[PDB]
């Protein structure tokens, strides 16, 4: 613990001393003008930048794991860590730090990612050096200096992977909570990146599900429709053609449902996220997981001598048809409005309809309390009555049971004017207010999802071609601690 | 009055002559550099800062009433009053200048928190000294300081109690008029207090509070819902279960009623408030009294051989039920958007309601003129006719009485611009600025809703323990004017 | 033209040199440093300052006219003018330039306010000077001054009256197309003055108005609704009491109505507008006159052996009622929100029912051509029909009229979308537009209109008292060109 | 390629000897301090500013090529440029270089607004010039210069036309893509210019081109509403007068409709667009056009003894009342909210209505799936009902059948609960967020179709008169290269 004392006193010069007889927590926790710099270089015994910590942890992990997103702790912490990690690699050029894994099996770039951070990650994946025997830690290249005409090189290195993970794969599968998600797609590279990648294979079968898809619910509801009408399924079937063409109607409706079962079954299981993810994030999935659900049922019931399997069925139809706008995404303007609608139904109808159901609750159990006979009586028809004032059809007289009709009026024109009046009018001026405060979270939260479009086809991709690289077999520097020359994979942008 | 000649003329020199021959008065109403420097020295006999002035004030009730709450008075203020308290406590350290109250009764910070202070406030609650021997005025202190970790502690000595009151209660009742009630809550202690003692107490009992409510809610819905039919109550009880079941119901439907009476009823015989508090504020008690009214009418008109016990009854549950919105502070997404309708409705229906009226009652009144006959020749049954258009059911053509049927239809149709077109959209809007000029203030109100809460909880409580210390008996500096011991129950921040 | 070479050359040498042998327009047009200096310090002969131009007007005259209400101009001219005014003020004391009238028989006060100015009207209601022998000019005088605590008094000659008129009544009166009309009221006086003189007489006798109004109303009203019911007015009249109220409420209601024919008819012959404030202003008057006409038509057929008479008092009393809303000026809510729709409806309904009425009419003519028989055949019910729409009771299948229901359906439908769904949904969101846009609008109108009030009151009054003056004969200068004491009803102020 | 070595190296002194042994693109592309000054003075040769490059564009069409609207460089680039112009007109005194024009037969003035340019466009068009010898090149002048009072003239060459084109047909026809089409027409003469035009001459003829337009589509209308109803068109004529006047309606209508027919396709064949502006813009001509193809149909089908030709002509009538809208364009409110309307369809009925019809359609398929009997089994019929609760005529029990009832209604309030409640108010959010997106563009687009209208009608004028110039034939300067006087129709701006 002579280090723990040591800075405890954080004095300027008796380092030089107490030397005589952790780094990493030195470097890390405090980040002081001397001690990093002369720690290398102690009288004793100088300390090993690589080493690990009491956990396994290097320097690099703690480093990113201090830096929390704030902009005058960012501006020094930029200097300082590329200042002493380049003196680090300069004095130790075989061996480079960002590649050994922490205690998780996480690179620096994956922790900078996961834990959601911007100054760090953009750091990390973009630095530049212009000096040589420096280059070696260096991202950014320049090829091409004009007046107005600027291109460069980026190696993206452990973006498509590190034979592991990447990092992309780590910011958009974070667990929802990460307070950056989506920023963290604003780095220079990555935007172009998926650009590129949509531009070139994704674009193309995206659109081609899409139309297969719509293809599968057409039949499904063409099937649907003419459906049979007598009781006890199945039904025996005859020679004519058109039984032939129902049933290969209803045979591409459960294979595609299957389908989607299984595609979001193995979703869930390549991730099992612990019940939070599941709420924060991913409806885009379990809702066709759920009609694939309710497609399963129908069947089931369809062979079990069952007359309800219609009800069962018509619901997946129904949520089917709804699910379509699922590919709005991949449109600039269609596919933001579809999600800013889905968040505005999250944020807002659980908090409406609360206030709503209220209040038609309470007023149709008055009503309902007031009426009497030997119909109306009922709540369940009263509960409907008192909701057709909401969609414009309410009656103000539709009973005339007596026993007080004074309040009875009174109770309704209350009603009337709560409902009808004040609180549908204050809902549109809410959603109002929030459509203006998310325009900025919808456009990003449409980015994410092509991302998530992106990394899904690349990943699956059940052709095992190599139609991923970017830019070919690129020699970029061939000036390594050995004088070896090299193929990385570049990126151009101008 | 040579002091008042002297503090009147304001000469730098001459103040030294005419002391030879009220220092409250020249510190307090002026605040001169040389007259607070000064008054302690004076070659006759120095001023006695602890003393009191004509009416019983001492110096630092008058320092209080005299600062306005301004940026550029906040920060000399604070710097003379800091040197007030300086000098007096080095050179009187028997005694503490701030705990003798006023004529009113109330301290220096009671008087401050019932102005309504925002910069003198946050001073007195966070006064901080850096000299040993010099403590004893002080409030804030620190524990651990590194580089990017601090740490605090704050006595918080008269915030929950000083046996008499304290400022939260002062902040919390003020009198619905003070300009700053809701931003006084937002200082440093405040604010993270009131989150400890609902993250400890106070939130399981509000919302088992709330879900015996609802229970109460549903036995009094159904004990109304199978009222019996026959006329003149009370009714003959059988042994049949179900007239047991139903004056269980019954039964326990008064008691709740009764007991919130007596809940409503104790609140305002705790206050009294002259009109002020009473219109402006205490909404919520006020709306469950009447409920508790309702239902004693309904009770005693039961027993007395009247049928309008139903009248009554059906009032109080539809109110009952409406109150049930009274539990929704305590919920950051929902009580946060109750408010902002209750604030709605107050602000806007009666300025709405009057342009509507007018014109309803103008257009009503004229259409009934120009129709006769030997039905709609009523005026009731036209104000109705001409109210179904704003709930989009509207006729054009509800009558077919003659005489002039083209002015007739002009009518119409004027009222049909003027009220359905015209006014109801321009509510729409004006809610929808409305709204967003109110979104803070309604943050504010339910954190003043919150702190009313857990008042209320913590003040009652009905257990007679100690449930309201923070942190036990912490000792903080043991060194007084005296050498003793001292714990006063400090909380950590950081 | 001498003098005009002299100042376009403007030379700083040759002022002194050329003067050896209009000195208003050199200083007004132009207003340069140094000429204006020497003009009334020649060495052979100064110019008169207190003389008339070409046409008669004086210097004061054209130095107002020329300022144009920018802001470095402004900073400018302030200075120049207030330095020439005073040197002039000290070569000339005995006499006072502001007081002589220019051609068209106004003061510089009243020119300035006649032609909407805000530094310049600032200025010269609110003179300050702190000199013996330059307090001559001055307007504004101290008494009080503390640090926190200031009090001075306003003089305010010419407010009240300069025996012809007065600013304010300029300031309300103008044309309605100065471009400030309304914010002339913001300077120091004018606003306490129209809020003490609200405070002193003019609110309790405007409420008095509103309440007889709103009797006179009810009366009126009273009267309409029991209106005989046989043919051929007038009736002859029978003892019974009834009809003795009847006529009672008749006589006053006709009486009340002459009453407002005469006053608004006093009020237009009292300004005879140019068409100008008459229709972009004016709207209150307009309309109780309407209902004066309309009332005057009621009685004429009534006497003339003809039912009508029902048609146009109808009108009247809906006008009666509408015109109720004219009294909520007077409130800090309702006036302003009041004018918000005054003023939507004027610029919003010309503009919007232009774009609705071509669709309604376009699609109605289409519709009742594609449809005919040997009803709906007419084209004023189909007008209705497609009316219908736009307050929710919409058919889609108003007709069974075979010949193409295809393209019908496909009409009304392409109607549907663009006024019920398109035109009625974006009058919402320009509504929320303007509205947010006339925010501060209304309340300078607001203010206004009670300045219009107050200065009715105040003109008509019809008591003689002289209950008007501000605060009494305060003594404030007693330093004149003569020795003498002033007594000016100046008006105190803290 | 010598110079593109020297200047891809940059030295600052090399470039007096590598001369010794293409400037345009010098100058343009990097535009050096030093090398521009000197190469007009190489002790070689000097370059010819005036050549053309190896394409045929002069050194101002690359000048101009480069510059890309950014503020801090066109700061640099405005003075580059005019000085070495400068240098180069002083030089070359007998020749001028925006006279010839490039490869596409543009002038600079021509290509600089067909690119979309600002600062440049600017420049070029309000160049200003303050030595003698050297105003040779300017269009910016100074004729008046008192102390308040400045004004000039204005040059304007190819502003009405160079005999090939001008700057004003540039900005208002370009390709609709150009990022700034509207903005250019914001330069200090062109405002005042389409104003004068507006003033003088278009006015008039607009207003009476609407007049003229007004009473074609109300004679078409009652031709089209008296139309026989015999079956077998044409119908034989009777001499009674009515048929006469339906005769001459149905010529006036058709004849009109051709009109139209040839304007619209007359004024295609003078852009023949490549297929963008059909799309991106050219509504307000289509829409016309297709009015006119309506029309032709029907007469043809009216002669080949078909009914149908009711069909037809009714659209042409809808479309005709619709397109009376075309001319709200020339009024300061109407036209400006008429576009609002329109770009408000097209940018969000596209994006609603997929939305809304997924919903429709999906629910709707689902109903009718439930619902069976031995109506209301019509798809169609369904998605009408569905249709119906979006106008506020919803039914909630708009049929009997049975089979599950439970379901059904689950489904209807989902239905209505998705649609009417939650997507209609997030489009009347999404109309008001968009109205304030788009308060200003809106403006933008009037001017530009003020300007459309103006050309247009300039253009074809058909009277072959001069009614097109500013102010007469103003002498500018007199002083040439050449002693020669000018007359070059300035414009007086004051």
């Amino acid at each position: 613990t002579a280090l723990h004392i040591a800075i405890e006193r954080r004095n300027m010069t008796l380092v030089t001393l107490l030397v005589e007889n952790l780094p990493l927590s030195l470097a890390a926790c405090t980040n002081q003008l001397a001690i990093v710099k002369f720690l290398l270089q102690n009288s004793w015994q100088p300390a090993d930048i690589s080493a690990r910590d009491s956990v396994g942890n290097t320097v690099l992990h703690a480093l990113v794991e201090v830096a929390d997103n704030t902009v005058d702790n960012t501006k020094f912490v930029t200097s300082m860590y590329n200042e002493i990690l380049i003196l680090g690699a300069k004095l130790h050029p075989t061996l480079k730090l960002e590649e050994i894994t922490n205690r998780k099996g996480l690179t620096p770039l994956a922790l900078a990612a996961s834990s959601g951070k911007i100054g760090v990650l953009a750091y990390i994946l973009q630095r530049e050096i212009h000096e040589p025997e420096c280059r070696h830690l260096s991202r950014k290249f320049t090829e091409w200096a004009y007046g107005p005409v600027h291109s460069s090189l980026y190696d993206l290195s452990c973006i498509d992977t590190c034979e592991k993970n990447s990092v992309l794969e780590v910011i958009a599968y974070s667990s929802s909570e990460t307070p950056n998600r989506h920023d963290m797609l604003l780095v220079e590279p990555l935007n172009r990146l998926l650009q590129d990648k949509w531009d070139r294979f994704v674009k193309r079968i995206f659109y081609f599900n899409f139309f297969v898809y719509c293809l599968y619910m057409i039949i499904f509801t063409a099937a649907a429709y003419y459906r049979p009408v007598e009781g006890l399924p199945p039904y025996k079937l005859k020679n004519t053609v058109g039984d032939y063409f129902r049933v290969t109607g209803e045979i591409l409706s459960v294979s595609g449902g299957v389908y989607f079962f299984f595609r979001g079954i193995q979703y869930f299981l390549q991730r099992r996220p612990s019940l939070k993810s599941l709420f924060v994030d991913s409806y885009s999935e379990i809702l066709f997981f759920v009609q694939s659900l309710f497609m399963l049922v129908s069947v089931v019931l369809y062979f079990s001598q069952r007359k309800e399997y219609v009800a069962s069925m018509v619901f997946s139809l129904a949520m089917g048809w709804t699910n379509m706008l699922y590919y709005t995404r991949g449109f600039q303007q269609m596919g933001i409005y579809a999600v800013m609608i889905e968040k505005m139904i999250l944020r807002d109808l659980c908090r409406f309809m609360f206030v709503y159901l209220v209040f038609l609750f309470g007023f149709s159990t008055a009503v309902v309390t007031l009426i009497e006979d030997g119909s109306y009586n009922s709540l369940y028809s009263t509960c409907l009555e008192l909701f057709k004032f909401t969609i414009g059809m309410g009656d103000l007289e539709f009973t005339e049971n007596y026993d007080f009709k004074a309040v009875f009026i009174i109770l309704l024109l209350a009603y009337v004017i709560l409902t009808y009046i004040l609180l549908l009018n204050m809902l549109i001026a809410l959603m109002g207010e929030t459509v203006n405060k998310i325009a900025q979270e919808s456009k990003n939260i449409w980015k994410l999802q092509r991302a998530i479009t992106i990394l899904d086809t690349e990943k699956s991709f059940l052709k095992c071609m190599r139609k991923a690289f970017r830019s070919g077999k690129l020699l970029q520097v061939g000036f390594t601690p050995d004088g070896k020359d090299d193929y990385r994979w570049c990126f151009r942008v101008d």
